[PDB]
């Protein structure tokens, strides 16, 4: 590993995009069921 997982900044950057990735995951999820 690198960050370890106990981070609280980098991962936030990834999750941050997740907040918007929902439209490209949750929205498309309706196509996955």
């Amino acid at each position: 590993f690198n960050r370890g997982g106990y981070n609280f900044g980098k991962s936030v950057r990834h999750v941050v995009d997740a907040i918007g990735s929902v439209a490209g995951i949750r929205g498309i999820l309706k196509s996955i069921r």
